[PDB]
Order: structure tokens, then C-alpha cells, then sequence
């Protein structure tokens, strides 16, 4: 009855998964907490089982990771980068099968599952180069015979809590960067993507073990909220990177601040696309489509609000309705399928509640709005017109494929409306106007951390820093100098002289 | 009665100070809150009075500041730098008499008062050059016909809360940097340095108004804990920089996190100097003296722990005693005075309590330990030997001139003892050993934000970032790229083509 | 009959100039070579005289500069920045009278003369901040117990050869940057701007003397081609920065290479403005006017080629002709004069030589083309149409105010025509097309070192690097990390361990 | 007769080598010039033959590379990085046989042969990271409504001339960096390592072919000085990176300067190791051994001068003699030998010339000095004592394994003696003295491009820039921001507004 026992899914054994898998890894595999069974959202059938972490499992792992850190921090950064290079190779090798497991356990379509693993391969290549570059400037002291250098050192143990919707990539960004920065990692994933977490940890463990490194360098404790809270409250967790809901993120931030730890919060988005009158509609429509219905609307970067200039509102909406009706729905691993199930049955419930709440706040469902009559967690991608831009349901961020469409007239008001929500992740404008574009990029433009022009709100590349402002939580991951969040800066002055000139010329005599 | 009414203190009026002064500035001067009188700690005489902010003053000042921000953020950064340049020139012209006011109201000696003002002058020079440099990289997009740029924009209103012990420099570090980054500022100082806050703001307000700019760009609301708490709970304060006690800082970080604001925390230090057997003792003794007794021991970077290797412990301690007994006591505005009073009468009593608790816990007062027989808040700088490194009184947070002296034998134990406290601000080793110095700078060395060699724990220059780790709060000010804390990063992708290739080669069609 | 002996030019004495002035400074003033008289191009009247450098003068000056470098190089860079800050202040206080001398001796209008001095002011401000920043990274060594450091140190003596047309600013750019980088300078300006060079040198010398530093840190040796050739051949001149003709620059470049010195060449430009059909003509016409007739067309960044799309060629030409007729011609110090004389009587001949040649090669003079019958070296700013973009007269760059106008159709061809010339200094397109602008910035776009959009080819700001490609010589001055040309990089590996790991894991034992 | 026709050398076929090989590659393989036979320096037996380029081959190859660049420069940099990544992998997979070919045709020992290929692997890893990073800053313009951007674009065709002694790594540093920067490459190796150049080109060709890219992106034209002179005079070669003799490189720099090309010169080095009295002798002796006898003394970074403090001169010289006696001599393809032959018989003649001159000039051969009585180009590694530091023989340009040992007393004279040579590549001091180490890194310290402490002058790691000063020619390769030499910077100002504010506030009205 488990999918891993059925012959058409034997490929799961290529990831080393079996009927019951250990969900704790700290150099040894184990798990004394509750055995969880994860299910395929496309057909509600059980896949395999994972033994989750008890509290003793959590305690032992943290201790072994900190002991592993003593060895790992002594390994030169470029040699750490060589370990991350080998991880990138292992991922490359299994990108198709790991991508298939993402489609199977998470439910996003095969090209997105593969593409998500590509994000991990990309940031590995990136981190490999970064491991020969991380550091600070040597600066010219104002004092003779003094050297002034900025040093960066690992923070220690980096906890990583990831969400259901990107069960490989978010961990991969945090892992590759933290590792070359000399940190050890502790991973707690979404319980409903535990097989993916195990499969990824199996890949990493083999690399560590082949290199005669302690496996606790990349530790895994599968578990629910109790384990996540433990990490948020654990003084031995120097940096807690949390990707999840804003509500839970806020509490993670508070718990970390109470103990004077470090947090990196990557929280919800309420991302807007803005199509001005001069927009290239052949870019607008397919961009709104990918941003709205990509991943069945389940990215933190999904387009949730579409603002269209009055002159083109009807046409864009009609053109978008026709494109929705061509979306090919099916099993997320099937060829030509563009749209899969929602991840959980509760996500279907939430979708239903949001649709009905949108009607109660005066919206009109112009497309979709219904559960699909078929096995699995399938819902229709939905477009809602007629709501005020400040409608309560629109300012709520729901992980459901519902696109709230609004009219506007002037640039100034629509910038204000992009900015008026609590979230602050991604944003896009479609326009040809050179001046408007740079105003969008400037201090009176978009208040988000991702500020795009003529592309979807989703689909970032890894070379830039990824994250948001406001209620999205302020953390950054991946590229640019996001690596600095995973290290502690020291400002270092060395008197190599036989004198003691004081800063600012102070004569203390 | 008031010092400002006596002819010998007529120089206070060179700073625009009067018998009663407005403590609110926002383009207009006002103050409808409680009137406070500040006192000269060298003689316990009243200096002058300041009309603090009421709640209505605070509310109106924030509204004026955010209005001023609309203008100020539209001003090109180099032109904002020119304003800061002129502020630097204004401090330059007033440096002696501003320094003298710092000595009078706060109580540090004159070279420190002038030196503290000089830090503001220095960060002004630095920020002027920065105003032509701030920003992010243009990155190579993996996508044809796409540009990828990292942009930096002001966060908006920067609230700045400062302490009694650096009543000019800390505000200055924040102000110069926040200004060129296109932010407006709201300053709340220590009530017992209100005259200094008012005087500094009078200097800045004139530059702003001379440049026909709205004064609320650098707003001042003098007040106590209510004003600080209001700023911490106020969504209109985009970034709150807080320098103060660890306990209040923890409460400010929690409040700001509750509303998803940005905080920059600079809290207490419990800084150690470590002297190895190969140390040049002629560097040790004067460095210890200044680090411990400078500012009458009232810096967050004051050396409170002195670790001396067993072989040299008695000789360094004897030499410090002779050095201590030679320091010239007197009024702190008097040139060539080296030792002034503590800031308050309460501090004197807390100094006595610490000296008593040090004796209770086993320690021996080898020098000092008693109040001095003279007007004002004078205490003997004090040396306590014989305690264990883990003695309770030594892990405490006090602004009293007591130096706790410990013995050690080996490198590893004394690095660990340095790191064993809760704070993590400054640290220093004295040694000639090449390898030991690089180990101290590395991942197994000092855990502090400031990591010095053969110099005191105090007296940083502005060109590097200033701040600490662990319970020091994590914030950085002044140099390096601390300016990024005053701005929001955006990662910006611009599709300038007629096509829509997706990141990671994802084919969504 | 000297202008400086007339009462209306008494303001010259505010710069310390006299009837006959010393044109050698090395801490002392002197000059034993030939005496030069400079003439005011607006009336051809002699202004004053300058005693130029003999061979003995040059020898003694280089030696004194190199001896002064031993002191200067030991001053911490921020303290060298403080010197540059005072140079900036001295320039601020004399900006009007210095700009007037630029107008009197060089001949550009007063607003530009003042603007040119502002450039030196601006780069002083930049360099002051840079003096806290210059340096390289600390990198992660692949070898345990090794530090890896990029260090930057002065080259030593920077010779600076400047030209007649920017007789303050180019020296200024080189001066501020070289100084904070720890070099000493030796200046040989254009013979026909000798008083300007003396005036600027007097200003810097006072700052150096007021700071008790050897004046030879900023040495002057006024002279002609003999002194410049000596500098290019002199192994004691570590870096030679030459701004001048392509022809001379090539020989300078060869001579420095022959001796394995460092050269920084800023040579001629043949800058094109290209206006596409969708261009804002309200930006096009003023920008073209400023770029063509600014400085009577004697900048290396002056627009000499104007490509206009066929659809708008006639309209842009007509509007530009009407704009050329608005220009007020007069004495360059007279108010609201926008057009002054050419620098030399020789330039007037070449202008007439160029006009006759353009007609012979088939051009039509639609505006100007004649000498203005008045005192001074006044020629009409000229527009020439109907030539092929590949006509010889158009490629030979000369400083005559002659704009060559060309038609185009395709973006591809006209980008190629921008790039087909031997120089590669500045370039500008006028368009609204978002894709066109980013192609112009890209690898199939402009090949020039300055690549502008919707602005003239002249008028750079100091925050960026300044210089060109191809026959423009390759050097960069002023902003970005141009400072690195004035310093030597060293890559430094420090083994502080007891072991000897080899790079690349090479086992040699 | 040909080794490649002997069964024990069949491993050569694993590299695609044959009895007669094609020495031109531009997408297709050919070569119409002279057929060169390369020989094994360990036994003087012929290996295989290579058809070199005629000038028509060169002509056709340049034209093909320039067409390929039009395609290659359009490929996004991260995608170009992916090609280099696969080049890295292809090298990883062939590291043993390619290292053996280097050992066989060049003559260095196998562990260095492999290690040299490892440098190419390492720089591929670095370049892949870079390919996401290269770019310049976005700068805040002083003008409202203006963007200021520093852009980097490829130079076009990078001609790469390499030398016999590093026949793989030097090309690789240039290749990996030039490739990700969007340039195409044209390689001319040393004629006596023609098989190595063919073998590396075969590896890159397969990668290019497998990725459907034109092979001329990495073109090969094997040949001698006529081909090298052609590249130095060819305006189609935008950058010429030349590694070779000082005298040839000077002429290369002159030819390139004559045509306003870009050159990158990496010439000879007369590198010194300085041993102060406090030096750890257990680090000194092996470092001096490896730095002197590594590669049979044929590195440009080889240690030629060994300065030893008077007090330890005799001891280290005797300790270096006992190390020299332990050198294991034999054929270089053994994975266990330490010392192979010189590359050429003429190097033996030169070596014998220098030893005889050192003895004539008063030196004492204390070790070696003789040819080894076996087949091949074997000389004994030699130590020569008793010469002054300015003895003529010690200031020659000879790749001979002769180490010249000098005495010194104080730090100042010996720093000067390090600096007295014409070249400026590498340098190293052995000391524990902290102040001395920072003095050596500073402005009165070593003048070299590579400045090392307690390690060989040789054996750089790729993270930093590589190259020297003075007669070493000034170019930098590999790490840090050396990638900027392979690109052209542009300073780009974009007016996105409707106004025309001028720099420096010049009102042109
Ligand atoms: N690469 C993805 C990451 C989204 C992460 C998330 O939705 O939580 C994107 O840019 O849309």
C-alpha cells in the first residue's frame, strides 16, 4: 500500500529511501520520536515513513554538531568549499530523481522540482568560489605602527527551519553558504516533506563520510513545532534561519532576541504585479500566469495582487482568463502538466475559506473558485475582481492560487498600494517608461527586497541576495554578501610598534 | 546658583545654552514635558535646566520628521554628504567649548571631551566620502536581456537612543551615517546629558536651516524612558539604534521585533586585557591604566578584567599601582587633569557596593577602594586581586573604576575565560608571539566584536565597524559597511528584452 | 603693458601672482630656465610671466620629492587625507578668484572656470573618505595556519602632465588621489597655463607649509616638451600620468614602457552623440549645444559627431542652428557669456583649415565656419552636414568647435559608427527605448570609457572613474577604484604555524 | 623511436595524442607550418610531432576567434562559468595523464605536474564563482533623476603566450578568467611543450563541442617567435597576456603599446629568501630547499638569493647541505622522485656557465656544481657562498638551480638588498618579529608583487592576484580582482528625467 513498495515508484530507492527511514542524522542515523507517514498530494496515497526526532535525539544532535564544529572551523575555507563542490556534484548526479521526489512528496510539477534542485546546484557552484573570497578589508589605521583588519569567523551552529513549499532550495541556500563560512548546520524541515529532507541529508552525509568528516557538520532532526521551538530557544544555536509563516516567524524572532541569539527570518509575501498602460501585454499575461499559478500558487513569491491600469484592465483580465483555461492539470510528474495539487488537504480548506471570504468582502470570482472533482488536493486557479485594494482578504497572505485584481490610474497611488501591506518580499512593474522604472527602483518606489521590472515576482536567480522587508522579516539568503549573516565580524587593531598613540590624538598624560 | 549664571561658566553660552533650554527640536524648538535640571558631577552643582518632550511633543516631532524625509530622501547622496561636511565644519569650529561642556555635564576629562567630539568630526569626514560610494553591485544575470542590480535605499526615520557616557560620539556615528544614507533622525539622549544633546542639536539645526532644509531631518526629543519606549513601539521609527544597558536593550530589541522593525543594539561590555609572559610590559601598564581608568572607568569598552600570566602577575600589578598613584585628580574641564568624577552619586554608592562585594567573594583591594575626600562624585580607581575568573562580582555590569585581576597559565584557558562572559564587546591580548596573535584573531580566538593586540580595549578609531557580539547586541556603527544597517537592500532584475526566459532554465509552457 | 599691472586685474594678487613668478616649487621657489609670458586669449594681451624649470631645476626637484616621500609615505593615510581636506578648504575659499584666472589665462567662461575648480574641491572630499578605505581584502588561505592579505602601498613619485584645456581639474584628480595613496607629486602643466599652475601650487604649498610638511610632496616644474620627455624617461618617476594629445601620449607610453615604468594615459576623444527617432528632442538640442560649444569645443569630451536618425535629422539640425544663434559671445569673465575665445592663435588657423577641408570633402557649413572679426581668438561655433560618417576630416580629432552631423537608420550600424574611430573616450545615446539603452551599455554597445544616456558626452562627475579606451590610452582618474593605479599591489602570505603545507596539496617530502 | 609508438607510453593516447599531431585548433584541427618534434628532457628521446601554425593558419584562426566572440560575448556570464566548470571537471578527470605528459615533455616531477594541473582546476572553481559576481558598483549620482553605473564588458580576443616551465597552469589562469569575462582566447605555448598545449586544447575542445559552442573560443596556434610577434602587432588581439623573458616581454609591451592594445606582462624574477636571527630554522631549511630545488630551479618564483643573518649563516648553510644531499634524483615520471632534469641541454650549458662564473667571482661551490653522469639534462642543484650581494653572477636571468647565499646584519640593508634587483616578483622573510613582519609588508618593505612570511617564494595559491613589479612587467593573473584586466570598464550615466542638471552645478545659461 505504500508507494515506495509499488513497482512504478521503485525509483525512490535510488535516493536510498525505504519503507521506514531514519529522520535524525548527526553522523549516526536514528530517530526516537513519532513515526510519521508522508503522503502524495496528487493522490492522497502514503509514500514512505520517517522516524522523527525525540527530545533526546535533539539534545544529542546539538552536542555532536558543536563538537563537529571544532574540527570543521579549523578546515580552511577553500577546502570547505571543496566539500560543497562535492555536494554540488552529488546533487547534479541525482537531480532528476530528487526532482521527482519533490514532485511526488511536495506536489509541484517536475520542471519546478528539478529546477528547485538546480537552485541548490547553482548556489553550490557559487559557494565554491566564495570560499576563496570571504573576508574583510585591511584598512589604513590613523595610527602609525598599527594595522586595522576586518576579520570574519563562523558563528558556530546554524539552525535551519524550512517550509513545505521549497523543501530543497531553501536548505540548499543556507547549507552551502553556512558550510563555506565554517559553520555546522542543523536542519528541521517541514514534516510533510520529511522524505525529501532525508533524501537530501543522505546525499550530504555520504559526502561528509567519504571525506572522513564528522557527519554532524550537516545534521538533521525531522520534527514538528516542538523541535523548531527548541531551536529558537536554544542558546547553542548561534544563528537560526527560519523560513515559514509570518505568525510563527515573529515568535521565532522574539525567542531568539530573548536569548541574544541571531535570527534570519524569511517570511510571507503579498506580492504585487503592476501593469501600466504602456506595458508589453505579451509579457504581462504569461508573467502573471507563471507568477500566479506556478507551484499552484504556493510560493512566498507568488503574485497575489495584480494592479492593472484602467485602460487595459478588462483586456488583461480577459486575456488572463483565456490563459487559465488552457492550463494543463494532472499528476505533477506527468509530461506537459503545468498545474498540480495543493500540498495538503488543509491548504484546500484554506483556499475554500479565502474564496468565500473574498465573496463576502464584495469580490467576484471571474475564474475558478472551486475544489476540483478528482483525487488529491486539487483546486482551480482563481481570479477575483472588484475588491478594494485594502480589502481584508487581499491584505491577508494565503498559500492558495487566488489572484486579486485591481484597477488603478496613477503611478503614485499604485506605488503606495504595492507598499501598503505588511509583507515586503517581491514586486514587479510592467512598463516601458524609463523614468518610471528608476523611480520604482528608488526611495519612493517599491519597499520590497525583490523589485522586478517586466518579469514575474517569482523566479529569482541565486546571484543576488534573496529576502524581504517589513513582516517578511528582513533576512537575506544566497548571493551578494548574504554570507555575512552567517559569520561574526571583528574589527581588529594590532599595534606592532613600541609606541601607544591613541585614537583621535588623545594625549592621556 | 545655576552654573550657567556664574561668570566663570559664561563659556556655556558660546553653545547657545541658556538658564532654561528647549529640549525638543523638529525645525522649531519647544518642550512641554517635565523640566529637568542637570548637575555638574565634579561639584554636585546645578548647571541649567531643559524642557523635555511631552507625548504630544513626541507625536508632532515624528510627524514632522517623516514629512522632512520626503524632501531629504529626494536629495542626491553626494549633496546630503555636503550637509554632513558642513556639520563636520561646525563641530570643528566649536570643538574646544563643546568638549568643555562634555567635561562639565558628563564629567570625563577635557582631552576625552575634545577627543569624543573629534570622533564625530572624523565620522563626518568619512561619511562625506561615503556619500559618493554607497550602493550595491551590478551583477551578471544568468538570463539573456536581463540586468541584475542590488539597490540601497534609506529605511526612513532612524531613532537614536544614547547613553550618558558618550553623549556626543555615539549620536554622531549614527547621525553622519544615517544622514548620507538619506534617512531622517530622532535623537533621545540620556537625561543627565541633556545640555549636551541640546548643544549638539543647536549646532546641527543651524547647518540644516542655513541650507534652507527642514530641521526635523535631525529631530531631538529630550526625555526619559517613556520617550525611549515610545520610539521602540513606534512603527514610524524604521530603525532604532539603541546604546544603553543590556537589560533595557533586550527590552528594546523585543519591542522592535514585535512590530517587525529594525534594531541596532550596542549594549554592555565586560572587556578583558590578557598579558602573556612575552608581553612588552611597557605597553601593558600604560594600556591597562588608560583602558581601566580613562573616563573614570565609565566606558562600555573599559577594561574590567586583567588576565596576567603567573610569571609576570605580581610585577605588572605593582607597576599598575605605582601608575595609579601618579594620576592627577581634579576638575575634569581643568587641562592636565587625568582623573575626573563618576557621573552620579548613585554610581559612587554602587562603586562602594562593588568594592564590598569583591571583598565578600574573597578578593583583595591592593589599591583604591574608597571614596575620595573632595566635593563631587570622586572615587579611587581600584584594583582587586585574588579573585577567581568566575567570581560573581567580575561577571557583573558596572560603570565603576574597578579592575579585576586574575592569573592564568596557558593560552587556551585564557582565551576561553575571555569568552566565558555574556557580553562580547572588546578584548585585547599583549604578546609578541606571531601564531598566538593569529589564533586570537581566528575562529578559536576572541569572540568579541573588537579584537585588539598590544593596545587597550577602549579607544577605537571610526574607520572600522564598532560593536559587539552575544549580549552586546550585535549592532555595528561607524565604519566598514555598517552603513548598510541604515538602508534597505533590494535585489532588482530588469527584463529589457521581448522574451521571458526563466531562472534555472525552467520551461513553463 | 601686463594685465597684472592694471588695476582692474588687481584680483590676480589674491592668488599671490606677480609680474614675474617662480615656476619651480620643491619646498623652495625658483626657476632658471626660460621665462614664459602667457597671454589672455580674449584680447591677446600679456598677463604675467613665469620662470620655467631648467635641467638643474628638474633634477633638484625630483631628488627633493623623493626625499620628501620617505616622510610622506610614513604618515598614516587618514592623516594624509586630513591634508587633502585642508587643500579642499583652501580651494573652496579661493574658488572665485581661481576660476577667474582660469577664464583669464585659459579662456573658458567663468561658470566653467568655477565649475572646474569645484571638480578639485569635489575630489578632495572624495579622497578624504577614501583615505580611511584604501586597501585590499584579507582572503581565506587554503593552507592551515596561513594568512593571505592583499596590501597596497604607494608607488612613490607620481609625475602629472596636464594640458591647457583643464588646467586645474585634471591635476586635481591626480593630486587628491595620489596624495591619500601616499605618493609625492611632480606637476608639469601646459606652458600656456603657467600662471594657473603656479596659482594652484601656491595654494597647496601653503597647506603643506602650514602643516610643517616638505613642500616637495607637491612639486612643480613648469616647462615644455623637454621637461615632459625627461619625466617619461626618468626611472625616478614611478607613475607618469599624461593628459594630452594621442600622438604625444603614444611616445610617453612607449618611453615609460621602455624603462618598465607605469603610465596613465588620458588622450584624445572623438565623441559622438546619437539621437534616435524616439529621442526627447527637448533633451537632445540643449545637450548637443552644451557638448559641442561648451569650452568653445576644446574638451577631450566635446561632442564632435552628431548622428541623427533620418526621420528627425532636419528638425534637430534646424533647432540646433536656432540654439547656436542664441549663444552670447563675449569676454569669458563677463556675465552670462556662454561662448569665449579659443586658447591659441594656432587653434584659429586649424579651425579655418578644418572648415575648408570639410567643404572639400563634401560637407555643407549650415552654421558658423568663420572667424569672428573682434579682438581675441574668437571663431564661430560651426555645424557641418552632408559628410559621410567615414570622411577623413571627421576622424582626425582637433579642438576646433566644429560639429559633424550624420544621418543613420539602424541601431546596429550607428553603434558601429560610434565605435569605428580610433579614440574611445565618451559617447551618448538619446532614446527612450529600454532595450536599446541596455544594449548600448552591453558588449555590443559603446566601446568608450564613458557611456551616457540622455546627456552630453562632456560633464562627468567625480564619483566614477574617468578615462577612455582604444587610442584614448586606457588610464582612469578620479572615482571608483581608480586609486589603485597610483599604488602597487602585493599578495602576502603569512605562515604563523609550525608547519609547511604546500599549495595545491603538493607533497614534497 | 618515438616514445608515443612505444607500448610503455600508450597512456599518451588517453590524451588524444598521436605520432603526428595538429598544432592549430580553431574549431577544426590543422596546421600548415613546420613540424616540430618535442623531446623528453630526461632521456633526449623524441616523443611525438606537432604541425605548427603557418602565418595563414594564424590569420584564419584570429578571424574565426573574432566571429566566435560575437556568439560567446552574448552568452550570460553565469552560463560561461558553466562551460569553465566543465573544463575544470574535464581536467579533474585527466589530472594524472596530463600531469604525466607535463612530467614527460617539460620534465618537472609528477607531484608538481599534477599540482600544476590542480592550479588550473582550482582557478576554474574560482572563475565559476566569479561568473556570477563580475561587475561594478552602482554609484549615487550628484544629479537628481540620474543613475550612475560602472559596467564591465569583455575586451574581445585575449592572446595568451606562455612559457616552457608552467606549460599548463599559466594558460589556465588566463583561460578560466578570460572565458568567464566573455572573451575568446588564442594560445601560443612554448614550442618545446607543444604536446602539452595540444593535449590541453583537446580537453577544452571536447567541452566546447559537447556544449554546441564554436571551438575558436579557445583557439590554438602552436609556433615560435614569428607567431608571438604577430600577436603582439595584431590590433585584433585586444589583450595580450605574455609570460616569458624580461627582454622579450619588453619588446612585446612596446609592440602592444605602439598600437594602443592592452598588455599583461609576467616576466622574470630574482627572488630572495631572507632569514633573520630569530627565524625558526626548522621552517627555513625545507622552505629554502623547496623554493630553490623545486622544478629543478626553473620557476620564475624560484629562490635564487638566500640572505642569512651573520649569526646563523654557517648553521643554515650546513643544514641546507644535508638537505641537498637527501634530494632524490631520477626520472620525473616516478610518483616518488624529488628532482628531475633541466628542460633543455642549453640550460645545462647556461648552468655550467654560471657556476664557473660564480667561482671566478670569488664564490665557493659548497654543494653540487656538476653535470650528473646520466642520460638527460641533469645538473646537481647548487649552493654558492661567499659572494657579495651585488656580485654580477647573482643578478642574471638564468633558470639554473644555483642558490646564492649572502650574509647580512640589520633589517634595513637586507630589505634594500631584496629591492636592489631589476625584477620584482617574489620575496620572503623568515622571522618571528611582529614589527618586522608588518614593516616588510609596508611602504619601506619588500617591493615585490608577492611578499611572503615564513614560507617559500614559490607555490602561490590562486585566491590572490599573481605577478610582480619593476622588470617583472606589472601584470596580474588569477585571483582577487585580476579579472578586471580582461575587461573594459565603462562609467555610465543615465538621465531618466526630463531635466538637464549639469555636474558641478554649472548653469550653462
Ligand atoms: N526561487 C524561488 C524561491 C521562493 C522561496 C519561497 O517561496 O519561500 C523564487 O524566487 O520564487
Amino acid at each position: 500500500t505504500l508507494l515506495i513498495n509499488q513497482p512504478q515508484y521503485a525509483w525512490l530507492k535510488e535516493l536510498g529511501l525505504r519503507e521506514e527511514n531514519e529522520g535524525v542524522y548527526n553522523g549516526s542515523w536514528g530517530g526516537r520520536g513519532e513515526v510519521i507517514t508522508t503522503y502524495c498530494p496528487a493522490n492522497n496515497e502514503p509514500i514512505a515513513r520517517v522516524r522523527q526526532a525525540s527530545v533526546a535525539d535533539y539534545e544529542e544532535t546539538v552536542k555532536k554538531a558543536r563538537e563537529a564544529w571544532k574540527i570543521w572551523a579549523d578546515i580552511p575555507a577553500p577546502k570547505r568549499g571543496e566539500i560543497v563542490r562535492q555536494i554540488g556534484d552529488a546533487l547534479r548526479e541525482k537531480i532528476q530523481v530528487l526532482g521527482s521526489l519533490v514532485s511526488l512528496e511536495m506536489g509541484k510539477i517536475l520542471v519546478e522540482g528539478v529546477g528547485e534542485v538546480q537552485e541548490y546546484v547553482d548556489i553550490c557552484d557559487y559557494a565554491v568560489g566564495l570560499s576563496r573570497m570571504i573576508g574583510g578589508p585591511i584598512l589604513p589605521s590613523e595610527r602609525s605602527g598599527h594595522a586595522l583588519i576586518e576579520q570574519w569567523n563562523p558563528v558556530g551552529l546554524v539552525g535551519i527551519i524550512t517550509a513545505f513549499n521549497f523543501p530543497v532550495a531553501v536548505y540548499g541556500w543556507n547549507n552551502a553558504i553556512a558550510m563555506i563560512c565554517g559553520n555546522v548546520c542543523l536542519w528541521k524541515g517541514a514534516p510533510t516533506t520529511s522524505l525529501i529532507s532525508v533524501a537530501v541529508t543522505k546525499i550530504i552525509a555520504k559526502v561528509l563520510e567519504d571525506n572522513k568528516l564528522p557527519g554532524a557538520i550537516c545534521s538533521l532532526t525531522c520534527g514538528g513545532a516542538d523541535i523548531g521551538t527548541a531551536m529558537a530557544k536554544d542558546e547553542r544555536v548561534n544563528l537560526l534561519s527560519f523560513t515559514g509563516s509570518t505568525q510563527v516567524g515573529k515568535q521565532v524572532g522574539l525567542m531568539v532576541q530573548e536569548r541574544f541569539g541571531r535570527s534570519l527570518l524569511e517570511l510571507g509575501g503579498n506580492n504585487a504585479i503592476i501593469a501600466f498602460e504602456d506595458a508589453d501585454l505579451s509579457l504581462v499575461v504569461p508573467s502573471a500566469l507563471f507568477a500566479a499559478v506556478g507551484t499552484a500558487g504556493q510560493r512566498c513569491t507568488t503574485a497575489r495582487r495584480l494592479f492593472i491600469h484602467e485602460s487595459i484592465h478588462d483586456e488583461v483580465v480577459n486575456r488572463l482568463k483565456k490563459a487559465y483555461a488552457q492550463i494543463r492539470v494532472g499528476n505533477p510528474w506527468d509530461p506537459n502538466v503545468l498545474y498540480g495539487p495543493l500540498h495538503t488537504k488543509q491548504a484546500v480548506s484554506m483556499f475554500l475559506g479565502a474564496v468565500e471570504e473574498a465573496k463576502k468582502e464584495g469580490g467576484t470570482v471571474v475564474y475558478g473558485g472551486k475544489v476540483m472533482d478528482r483525487p488529491g488536493n486539487y483546486v482551480e486557479p482563481t481570479i477575483v475582481t472588484g475588491l478594494g485594494h485594502d480589502a481584508s482578504i487581499a491584505h491577508t497572505d494565503t498559500f492558495a492560487p487566488i489572484l486579486y485584481v485591481f484597477k488603478f490610474k496613477n503611478e503614485e497611488e499604485v506605488f503606495a498600494w504595492n507598499n501598503e501591506v505588511k509583507q515586503g518580499l517581491s514586486s514587479s512593474i510592467f512598463t516601458k517608461d524609463l523614468g518610471r522604472i528608476f523611480r520604482w527602483l528608488g526611495p519612493k518606489g517599491s519597499d520590497c527586497g525583490i523589485v522586478n521590472v517586466n518579469i514575474p515576482t517569482s523566479g529569482a536567480e541565486i546571484g543576488g541576495a534573496f529576502g524581504g522587508e517589513k513582516h517578511t522579516g528582513g533576512g537575506r539568503e544566497s548571493g551578494s554578501d548574504a554570507w555575512k549573516q552567517y559569520m561574526r565580524r571583528s574589527t581588529c587593531t594590532i599595534n606592532y610598534s613600541k609606541d601607544l598613540p591613541l585614537a583621535q590624538g588623545i594625549k592621556f598624560q
